[PDB]
């Protein structure tokens, strides 16, 4: 399982994580001590801008969190941004105490599926905040997701590759190689809906065997599930599901929420009591 005036208002701490998405801090906000986290992304990285309704030029980052960002869900809420001369700085919500998917995999290994279906619901409903609100994350993965461990509550975050949703076709990607879909490895084509279900796919999958199932563009293309830990007859057909070769062979969220693996999922406040705490 491996990896693939501002200064005035917030306390800063110490540095959580750098990589493709910049430096993120662990804060504080003064005002309140609400606990934050304090992204900065170097302007000279950003290959993607747009503009928000007052018609500023942003990160595209900054477009789509705004996008996501009203009201409550499970996606990381976007509280200030702040412009500098060679930077961005973002200012996100912190959950406290949090682990990242990723992490929590590495220490736990494959999730009982009471858990895994937990989460994945978790997951779904998010994503389908995001489409929604008009946005396409792009780079699902468990390195994406925060678990509120306290809540039981899972966060999508980092909206660096996202775009705007479309219903033509995108011929563009920088999210994570090993969880895009076989059409966009042989034809560098691809919708939204269709390589976000391929993705999902790959994360259930990730979930309840402890790894993703392919490494390589050639097992990517070939689609082929071989599960490594005892999965339900019932998970590994939704699994296999998502990772239909064809796109419009994948289901819809509606057709993965209702599917019998999908039933009787626990409450976040369950999940945690059972499975965290
Ligand atoms: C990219 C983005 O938007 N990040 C973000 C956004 C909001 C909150 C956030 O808070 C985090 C993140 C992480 C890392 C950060 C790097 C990616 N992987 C998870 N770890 C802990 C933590 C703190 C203290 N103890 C354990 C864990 N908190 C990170």
């Amino acid at each position: 399982h491996h990896h693939h005036p501002l200064e005035s208002q917030y306390q800063v701490g110490p540095l959580l994580g750098s990589g493709g998405f910049g430096s993120v801090y662990s804060g504080i906000r003064v005002s309140d001590n609400l606990p934050v986290a304090i992204k900065h992304v170097e302007k000279d990285r950003i290959s993607d801008w747009g503009e928000l309704p007052n018609g500023t030029r942003v990160p595209m980052e900054v477009v789509l969190l705004k996008k996501v960002s009203s009201g409550f869900s499970g996606v990381i809420r976007l509280l200030d941004w702040f412009e500098r001369p060679d930077s961005f700085v973002l200012i996100l919500e912190r959950p406290e105490p949090v682990q990242d998917l990723f992490d929590f995999i590495t220490e736990r290994g494959a999730l009982q599926e009471e858990l895994a279906r937990s989460f994945f619901w978790q997951v779904l409903e998010a994503v389908r905040h995001c489409h929604n609100c008009g946005v396409l994350h792009r780079d699902i993965k468990d390195e994406n997701i925060l678990i509120d461990l306290n809540r039981g509550e899972l966060k999508l975050i980092d909206f660096g590759s996202g775009a705007l949703l479309k219903d033509t076709v995108y011929t563009d990607f920088d999210g994570t190689r090993v969880y895009s879909p076989p059409e966009w490895i042989r034809y560098h084509r691809y919708h939204g809906r269709s390589a976000a279900v391929w993705s999902l796919g790959i994360l259930l999958y990730d979930m309840v065997c402890g790894d993703i199932p392919f490494e390589h563009d050639e097992e990517i293309i070939r689609g082929q599930v071989f599960f490594r830990q005892r999965v339900s007859s019932e998970c590994q057909h939704l699994i296999r599901w998502c990772l239909a070769l064809r796109p419009s062979d994948r289901p819809t969220f509606e057709e993965i929420q209702n599917h019998p693996w999908m039933q009787d999922v626990l409450l976040p406040q369950e999940t945690a009591e059972i499975h965290l705490h």
